[PDB]
């Protein structure tokens, strides 16, 4: 048979997707990573070219990949929102040939991975054939799904990393936008008693640094020169030896963030020596990985393009499903 | 089908209109922008050629586009005034072919966008077929409306600008004749708590500069040479190095106006860094855009022909409605 | 006839009500002021005595006045929520005699005061007879409404104050929890061009002072002694001459808040001398009235129990309606 | 009607139950609290009197309430185990009269409270009539269920406490045997981003103190006099001023446990001042409540008989369901 | 702020008319690994404007602010119907970046043997973002690139002053 593996990650505010066919043609990651937003092309507006595509689902020309450079309907949502997003994500990066037979590997929140949702209703959404168009003047693809494989999101990350693992203790430290989530596994099974969430994220980090409700994003006020009123854009790039603004602040905020994270680890997880590895993932990983590595030697690990960690993990299980 | 998109903006003292058919033939903006005044051609007066047209509505030959070069009835009004203006605005720039099928995109004050008005009665005015003539000796057009789309006026401006937007914070700073209005949006939704009006406009600006109740318009007294007793006509064009009249005054008045506007922003809106963009629109935009850009870097943005900002925004939603 | 006047104010998070019958018996203000929350007494829970009453509406024993000392259904809401709240507010403080004939005076947001809502649908809710019980083992009241009178919320405040007014310029400066709203009136008519909102409130104030996301409420951490980690509870009450925490902070935050408010006034409203009076209302009034009075002499005015300002204003129009 | 309220809590290793009928007759708590174990009386063994009862379900005489003083089948389990436990828990403390009509209030893990389980299958188990016997030579009860009400376990605790609550931020700090779980609520809704688990419990506490794998339970070696080789039985009761064993150890272990818990709170939850109350529950509450109260003033609260906290919370919703 | 005595660094200067790459190894310029490309920002905005005139952020004054960009204004047309760049910008810049990095790998060598590539010139602010995504942990930019040289010269002049 001619079957492909599609790996999808319907996360926070972005959807990540990867196929060997798309990866083979496009260099980006790429695959693809697009904001979890969807629009529709109505006559009450003027369509525009992407990075955005038009898809045929139901009646309606759905729009996905653009940010709203091509429509104003992106802000609008339906009940149906997620179901449309799934169809458009499957559509994108799906070119055989006309008939595209696949296996789908994806993940869902650990708390739902067994219930009626993200276990029966999610599988039902994924588990069916469908005809999807690509271009308004093209390109029809007939998609058949030969199998589906869903695991806990944190498992995609663990799988992507090259660690052995059958009888080890590992944790996934995910620095998200709004939260920092720690999921611990022992002998390939999640340990709920040793997992936890801290209700502070990168947004809180940059906020606490900016020392202002606004004014944080790498440009908080546009009427300030590039670099002024950072934070997310730009590090310690003020070559004025007289300035006293962070760098100093950054190391201060991050110092407390790291001390809180590791302190919780030792309370819940246990002796940092009993842990085989702690995978550092999330949007904030690149920001904190360095300091953590100096906090504790030979425990923390990071993967390149942390954003595609889950998908690369899911892809491996989907290859097994394909066999 | 053969359907067109008409975009209308029934604003302060001017009505702006745009159609692809009219834009294709006339170079002006143009489209059209005409004062929100209407007249009628009665036998008690002598009709004259425009830039003004005659329209057949009810019984009565309505007159629109002229300024009163062709009639004295322009000053006169009816209760009915606005309803006639709508019909004449639809009539203008409406040539298929005889049968003109359209979709109408327009806006209304944010405060009415959901009520019984500018949501039910306005839609009812727009939502119908009608036969309109163009010339007294011509030109009949049969107009059918296939749909209507109304949004908050500030939304037309946001849409016209090329910004992404689904999860950003933007404000529209509209320097009107009598008021300066700030409308803030977060994740494509207006935030009333972060919007406000200042009861001073361009008229107040030029007034405060002229330092006289009269005497302001670019010619306040006709018996003064062109440039004397400005303000609206002419900038710092007095090449007499001895003169001490503004330029100095202009920068002084504008200095206080900008300081007041930005001060209110920081009080209500928040840290200027938390704002992704502030679109500068209104008759006064061209006057203040320069100084604002120097006040704060990388935040303020302006579009060319600010007068057609709303209409170009509405046109995009109407293309979507047309689909 | 035996008719009474009921004055109601369905505001932000609290509902204020006043009747001459209730005021005559209870000393509180009192009248009443209760959070805009409603519950229901279901068999899946154990009812408890108030300050809370049970009301019969539809089928269901609605609950109002308690904070959730008597039920857990307070958090729950219906679509229907507001309509039930209206019935319970009318019920409370409504004792003739069995047959209670009234006139209802209330207000609504200025932006809706003329539309299909807060002008037709709100009047329809208020404008009807109804049988309401008071106690589960009592007390039936038959309520007839002989008239209804709705005005803009800011008008209730203006009316309550003792100022003359027919040909004057007045503004209402309302320091709310989340926003600070300024409504200007000239010759008894609201002037939209000279009214505005600042998207910062008392919550922002106390926040900015506390210098922490939590930790603000007069007790941010319960494990701190009364007075530590204020702010809302307690002023400058640290008699330790060594401490450097606010008072200093308070005057600093408030200094900027007042400078921003007055600066916006002078920009939008105009010369502070052209204003006859500025009524200072809202939860924050008591906090800022002192400093404002020193900012500008002979302009600012405050009324006692600012929370009942609107209702005392509405009551006066309802007496006129009663006649 | 003659309906009663049964409140059940099928927790960790114990099942708690409360009825007004049982509470009225027995003084214990009591209600009842029995280990989540079940046995059966087979001819291959000799039955014995309790604190244990015999119940008729299926065919089989189930046994519940004893610890295994009356049988050796307690260790044995079925697939069916939980379903039998539910029937025996309903049976116990269920005496009208012969016909017992009730409403059942219970809770389930927050992570399942909406799924196919602890939302549909659990409700199905609870939601039916059944005939249960009490004694082998008696006592038949016909049980009808008129309604069922399930909430998140942490909600039972919040409800039991006397706090208001509709617009507050509260957390439940549950010191369990194996884990310490923190559930945060804001405006009566759980906030997952601000909830977390630490994989250490009381067992870890006493373990870390005992400084031995065995040897901990209040008697680790029976051949040691009462008090020697504590910990769970007995505090600082060694009146030998020469001894250097804990008390010193206790305060040391608990010092680190409290520092870790509060440190995680400030990281995830936020400023301890933004929290209205933190309810301290679980088997460990009595152990740590004192030190926490000194750690932070005016925030921590405890209820008497923490073991019945959930049930007393569920009972209140069941009274509402009964109405 | 880089150390430098025994490293390989290049300066990628996006000028108005040219884009100049100067490579240093152990604090000495390597002529064999330096080069110029005869296209600048003017060529960039030109190629985007798709017109000889008409480019500067206002090419025709009789067009409303934003129309007939480019240098003034980015993707600020909030009309979802418009099909003019943003799309063009990413297209032109896509080719410009591919050409620059391709020349680097030909002349300079393996991008991994480079310790840092400082991105300077009027165009730096325009391309720094895309380059950073092209290759991780190599490109660096300084604030106010226009004063980069002077702040560098000032440091040697302090040494001369001593």
């Amino acid at each position: 048979t001619n079957e492909y593996v599609m790996t999808l990650d319907a996360g926070k505010y972005e959807t990540k997707l990867i196929g060997k066919n798309k990866k083979g043609t496009t260099e980006d990651i790429k695959r693809v990573i697009f904001k979890t937003k969807i629009y529709n092309l109505e006559d009450g507006y003027i369509d525009i070219e992407g990075n955005s595509h038009k898809i045929e689902l139901d009646g309606k020309e759905y729009l996905i990949g653009e940010q709203g450079v091509e429509d104003s309907s992106e802000t609008s949502k339906t009940n149906l929102i997620h179901k449309l997003a799934a169809y458009t994500a499957i559509t994108q990066v799906l070119d055989s040939n006309k008939n595209n037979k696949v296996q789908l590997v994806l993940a869902c929140p650990l708390s739902v991975l067994r219930n009626a949702k993200a276990k029966e209703e999610y599988r039902d959404y994924i588990k069916g054939n469908g005809e999807i168009t690509v271009k308004v003047d093209d390109k029809e693809y007939s998609f058949e799904i030969t199998d589906i494989t869903i695991k806990a999101e944190g498992s995609g990350v663990l799988f992507l990393e090259q660690e052995n693992f059958k009888n080890k203790n590992v944790a996934v430290i995910d620095f998200g936008g709004l939260n920092m989530g720690f999921s611990l596994y022992r002998n390939c099974v999640v340990n709920p008693s040793e997992r936890f969430i801290e209700e502070h994220g990168v947004k809180d980090l940059i906020i606490r640094v900016g020392d202002a409700l606004t004014d944080l994003n790498n440009g908080n006020l546009i009427t300030n020169e590039q670099a002024e009123s950072a934070l997310n854009n730009g590090y310690m790039k003020k070559g004025g030896e007289i300035d006293t603004e962070s760098s100093t602040v950054i190391k201060k905020v991050k110092e407390k963030f790291l001390k809180d994270a590791i302190k919780l680890i030792e309370k819940r997880g246990f002796k940092l020596d009993q842990l085989d590895s702690l995978i550092f993932i999330g949007g904030t990983t690149q920001k904190l990985k360095e300091q953590i590595s100096k906090t504790y030697p030979n425990n923390s690990i990071i993967t390149n393009n942390s954003q595609w960690t889950t998908c690369e993990g899911l892809y491996k299980v989907a290859v097994a499903k394909y066999c």
